[PDB]
């Protein structure tokens, strides 16, 4: 079985007042609903576990629950939220962790992640070459160096794992600031394989992001 | 004094526009004109040198050419286009290299870059923390590492330089295929300083970028 875990249980940004980025509306619909639709339309996800703010567990069950979608109370950080979601994941072979702010992620991208895991990769991440040159900077903001742009990937979600590989990684070190699940797995040198991402799987968090997302909805739906 | 070199000689292939990308319109105005309007609005640019596709040089001169508004035939890639335009940079103590494709770049950012040069920095690049986590990968797509996102910058243009530093960097370039001017300066060992970028200085590269630029303008 393949389970998708969706941490939608809060925010470290004080501006947002504990409201997850996942609950922002897009075309009158929360980002989380768009993300769930993508996961379901991929046709490769058996169950989804969504971690939500504890106060909104009842509300989320009613709105986002279903035969393939389990709701759990989330944690104080993202790392705890994913950990709590993993409890309810059961005995899945594959676990995908998906950022619900990447609302317009195409279903095909999600299938690509699962397909690569079935080829035998333990850890799979969608990515694209960065549009801008990326530079390493020191604490001063002085350039340390410029890696080959073609040797870099801006990575997206869902990030896919063999379940035990992911659970072992989550078993150690809280350090809640982690947003990238593959990074946790990489601490032991576990191989991670990039598959093609998609420009549409951008994270929707800023006003400019939301402007782009609304514009995409217009082309797709109006 | 400050001269802006504007590489505008790129093709419209990725946009499928059937014309050079500089001459694709955004709310009815060519991208190049948006880029020039930003430079003019900043109030800190004394001279512009535009590299255009070589076949359009004569026509471009008729439209844009005049005192301190110089058109040169561009090159086979961005590196050659910049190198050609540098020949026309003139006496300015500071040179900015600004993609025509970053059409919505705010005048404020251009002013921020010039200010940092005037402050005494030899090379200045606008940058923002990457929106996504960045991973280094090998040729087969296997992950090599995930540098802390906080220690990375996704860089934009204009990139600003003391004129002598940029000329010396370009003199030492042995091949094209460079899209980042600061990378050539880094090869001299010259320190490069990052200043705040701006989300609106994104490069219009794909059809989706063009949708974004249109949607931004639609708001205003
Ligand atoms: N307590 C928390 C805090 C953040 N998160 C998740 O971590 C990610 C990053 O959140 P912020 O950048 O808003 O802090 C989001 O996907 C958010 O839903 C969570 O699931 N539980
Ligand atoms: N041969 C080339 C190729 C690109 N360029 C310019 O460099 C900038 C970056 O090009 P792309 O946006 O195509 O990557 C654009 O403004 C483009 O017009 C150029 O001036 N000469």
């Amino acid at each position: 079985a393949t389970v998708a875990v969706v941490p939608a249980a809060g925010s470290g940004e004080r501006l947002r007042a504990g409201r997850p980025k996942a609950f922002v509306t897009l075309g009158g619909t929360p980002l989380l609903e768009h993300a769930l639709s993508g996961l379901r339309a991929s046709g490769v996800i058996d169950r989804i576990v969504i971690a939500v703010p504890p106060a909104l567990t009842d509300e989320s069950k009613l709105v986002f629950g279903g035969e393939d979608s389990v709701i759990v109370s989330g944690g104080v950080d993202r790392t705890e939220s994913v950990a709590l979601a993993l409890e309810a994941a059961g005995d899945a072979e594959f676990v995908l962790v998906h950022d619900a702010a990447r609302a317009l992620t195409p279903p095909a991208l999600i299938a690509r992640v699962v397909a690569a895991l079935k080829e035998g990769h333990s850890a799979v991440v969608p990515g694209l070459a960065p549009a801008d040159t990326i530079k390493a900077v020191d604490a001063n903001g002085a350039v340390l160096g410029t890696p080959e742009r073609a040797g870099l990937r801006a990575v997206q979600t869902p990030q896919g794992f063999h379940a035990d590989v992911l659970r072992r990684a989550y078993a150690r070190a809280t350090a809640g600031g982690v947003t990238d699940d593959a990074s946790l797995v990489e601490q032991l040198g576990t191989p991670v394989q990039i598959v093609d991402g998609d420009p549409l799987a951008f994270k929707i968090t800023t006003p400019l992001d939301l402007v782009l997302a609304e514009a995409v909805l217009a082309h797709h739906h109006h």
